């Protein structure tokens, strides 16, 4: 599929890195919150815009969550509640 990897210049795409309900589930199992996705409604795999033409190497070392490789603490993590480890 086309918008899979999380690195958009129109940015709200956490995508799939702690992968369960698309991204983040359960609170105690997959990354801290009960279901906080954001990619599933707005921007990602077949979601909201559906075919956004951008991928560009985001998991380059360690973890993505909600980053896009540029200024690493990217404001607030809106879907996937953590951020970098690179």
């Amino acid at each position: 599929m086309e918008p899979v990897d999380p690195r958009l210049e129109p940015w709200k795409h956490p995508g799939s890195q702690p992968k369960t309900a698309c991204t983040t589930c359960y609170c105690k199992k997959c990354c801290f919150h009960c279901q906080v996705c954001f990619t599933t409604k707005a921007l990602g795999i077949s979601y909201g815009r559906k075919k956004r033409r951008q991928r560009r190497r985001p998991p380059q070392g360690s973890q993505t969550h909600q980053v896009s490789l540029s200024k690493q603490p990217t404001s607030q993590p809106r879907g996937d509640p953590t951020g970098p480890k690179e």
